């Protein structure tokens, strides 16, 4: 299999809208940012544009675990390191041993060592950290928290070989070794850091101080008990602040230089105004008595983000009570960068949208900049340009910050041959319809919703569009190609909404798949549903592009027609088969196209309805299967598939009907778990539209 050029670039969502739970600073060179994603990779801050740089897209689909970021950590003594502690789940869910990243042109180009157990990117308590640190005094020491009782690992030689740090005294009790906190001053440059602070998700037992290197080490006297160490920061005055949480919060502060433990929770652990973690933790590194906390989670009526200029003797939050419905906001939040960010939906008070946010577990005050400050929430990456106005009396203008961010993960997607170029259904946010590629829809489909799972238009009335959706009824029709939805009176029978949804030709029907549940056809706009007759659970339904009353299914090992509108489906006991697909598509324009897309069982096509397969000889594994205009002179739809041709991992073109292919994608661009959705553009040719898990939409184009 050769390769062509392409461009790859991401479908604009904006804003992020996933969870990032951290953003690591440089300790010594200005505007140096990093940010991590749970599932969604790595960034780096450029900040001549005010965007993020995506780092890890290089990992391929069998490698989609190391988009799961557990801790990123850069160096102060050369800023151009730069190391990553890759793997998303600790258990069986992917096969992949975690591995440390290792950078040093600050994230361009990586090596990696392989480790001997597995990292929780998208595991519990992700926001705490960074469980990776690099000795400020020499910078070929690397320490590492471990999740799974794995404790305290350490390297001597830039990351490059791990080893347990057999004499700490205690791993966890499991989400384990959380931080590591050096002590810049009990060494000189050139020498290992003798003082290491280490904080473990242990309530009878957190804090931990080694004073001999990482020898030998000894938890710290006086620590309180109960909570759990979210983060530790060692400010320039010898003071360590460490937030808690289990809700219940503290915040403590412990003198280095004496030894004494102060409380300083801004909300007494005693009151019962007490009910959250305070996880966030910020301070100013030109004034250690600057400090912030956030909550995680007040939920109602919004977060709390707590600022004190005295070392936490008093706070102020960015909001307080008035005149109840009714709170004074010494903020304000600007959205035009990601403007879905309102939910499109005004609240009435106290709460008000946009929310300061949700999941706040990082906050950052930039190190050269008290103005400047960044946080996370469960769908973007706030900050602001003038932190210190609040000091003065004014308002904190906090924007957005988390442009060239895309971390969604992307269920389903149409490229409708009228209207717009694109239109998603994806978690967390429902799906946009994307008038142009290059610019953030304002708002998603239907706010009450929560994850959009499959969407479909009618082929022939390309305007009528069915969306499917977990959150209100669960199906949402229109009839103006996205822009305006509406909900019917009824829902085909389901537990949780969800699954896909395929939409006849001339719109006149449409069969809703619900999550765990069987196929149903409403001719009724979902008034009345029926029960597709002889399908069931886990059936893969699509409907014909061009006859209306041609519906297909793959179900239990067999295939199946319908050829009532979806109404009755009869097996069309076709000799050879795969034992199971991911998903089916038939063509536009072409009558009983249908082509299956079978993971490892490879990639097949019918022409007549479903009656005959035939198995591609030429591909070994297709995940997803989509079409697009076909190639000058050529009589088919250009096909796409991602998966595997000739042991090679990618995403692949075909401009003659499958007889001969060419990969689209290169070792730079993977992008990850890509098995949900495909589709080229039927007006564009060349142009491919991929669904990713953690790198929202991205599409490529033929490069000159």
């Amino acid at each position: 299999v050769t390769s062509v050029p392409y461009k790859w670039d991401n479908v604009v969502i904006g804003g992020g809208g996933g969870f990032m739970p951290g953003i690591v600073f440089n300790e010594t060179e200005k505007d140096l940012i990093y940010a991590r994603a749970d599932i969604g990779g790595a960034y780096r801050w450029d900040p001549s544009t005010e965007t993020w740089i995506p780092l890890l897209d290089h990992f391929q689909m069998d490698e989609y675990s190391y988009y799961g970021v557990e801790s990123i950590a850069t160096d102060p003594v050369d800023p151009n390191r730069v190391y990553i502690v890759a793997g998303m789940y600790t258990n069986d869910w992917l096969p992949n041993m975690g591995a440390i990243l290792r950078s040093t042109d600050r994230g361009e180009t990586w090596e990696k060592t392989i480790l001997p157990f597995k990292m929780g990117g998208n595991m519990p308590g992700r926001s705490m950290g960074e469980r990776l640190a690099i000795d400020p005094n020499d910078n070929r020491i690397l320490y590492l928290g471990t999740r799974c009782g794995n404790g305290l690992w350490r390297s001597t030689d830039y990351g490059v070989t791990w080893s347990k740090v057999e004499s700490f005294p205690n791993p966890g009790t499991i989400i384990g070794v959380v931080w590591v906190v050096f002590d810049k001053s009990s060494s000189t440059p050139g020498n290992p850091t003798k003082t290491i602070y280490v904080g473990v998700a242990d309530k009878n037992e957190s804090i931990y101080r080694s004073t001999d290197g990482g020898v030998t080490w000894k938890a710290v006297p006086g620590q309180p008990k109960g909570l759990l160490p979210h983060h530790g920061v060692l400010a320039s005055n010898g003071m360590l602040y460490i937030t808690y949480g289990d809700g219940k919060g503290q915040v403590w502060k412990f003198n280095t230089r004496t030894g004494e433990w102060i409380d300083i929770t801004p909300i007494p652990y005693s009151s019962s105004d007490n009910r959250f973690c305070f996880a966030g933790l910020a301070v100013d590194r030109q004034n250690p008595d600057i400090i912030m906390v956030t909550s995680m989670n007040a939920w109602w009526p919004d977060e709390y983000i707590f600022r004190s200029t005295d070392g936490g003797a008093t706070w102020k939050n960015i909001w307080e009570w008035g005149m109840y419905p009714e709170r004074i906001l010494h903020y304000e939040i600007d959205i035009s960068a990601a403007p879905w960010l309102d939910w499109g939906t005004e609240k009435q008070l106290p709460e008000i949208n946009p929310k300061l946010g949700w999941m706040i577990g990082d906050i950052e005050i930039d190190p050269f900049n008290s103005d400047r400050m960044m946080y996370v929430t469960g769908a973007t990456i706030y900050g602001c340009d003038n932190l210190t106005d609040w000091d003065r009396g004014g308002k904190v203008k906090i924007e957005v910050k988390a442009t060239g961010i895309e971390e969604c993960a992307v269920l389903d997607l149409v490229s409708p041959p009228e209207g717009a170029p694109l239109v998603s259904a994806v978690g967390d946010l429902v799906g946009f319809v994307h008038d142009d590629l290059k610019v953030g829809p304002k708002k998603m489909h239907v706010p009450s919703y929560s994850s959009g799972t499959g969407i479909d238009y009618a082929e022939l009335v390309p305007n009528f569009m069915a969306l499917v959706a977990k959150a209100v009824k669960k199906i949402s029709f229109s009839y103006d190609g996205g822009r305006n939805w509406f909900q019917p009176p009824n829902e085909a029978p389901n537990s949780v909404g969800g699954g896909s949804v395929a939409v006849a030709a001339d719109a006149k029907s449409v069969i809703w798949t619900p999550e765990n549940a069987s196929p149903a056809v409403t001719t009724d706009n979902g008034n009345s549903w029926k029960v597709c007759t002889n399908l069931g659970m886990g059936a893969v339904v699509a409907s014909d592009r061009v006859n209306g009353k041609k519906f297909y299914a793959f179900y239990n090992g067999k295939f199946y027609i319908s050829t009532d509108g979806g109404l009755t489906f009869t097996d069309t006991k076709a000799p050879q088969l795969p034992k199971s697909v991911n998903k089916i598509k038939a063509v536009p324009g072409k009558e009983g196209h249908v082509w299956l897309a079978a993971r490892e069982g490879g990639l097949w096509r019918s022409t007549d309805g479903g009656y005959t397969f035939e198995k591609l000889s030429n591909v070994d594994t297709a995940h997803v299967v989509g079409f697009g205009k076909a190639a000058p002179g050529q009589d088919y739809m250009a096909i796409y598939i991602t998966g595997k041709i000739d042991n090679v991992l990618g995403f692949f073109r075909s401009d003659d009907a499958g007889k001969t292919w060419v990969r689209i994608n290169d070792d730079e661009h993977g992008y990850g778990a890509v098995d949900t959705a495909i589709t080229g553009d039927p007006r564009v040719y060349g142009r491919v539209y991929i669904a990713t898990n953690g790198r929202g939409i991205v599409y490529g184009e033929p490069a000159s």
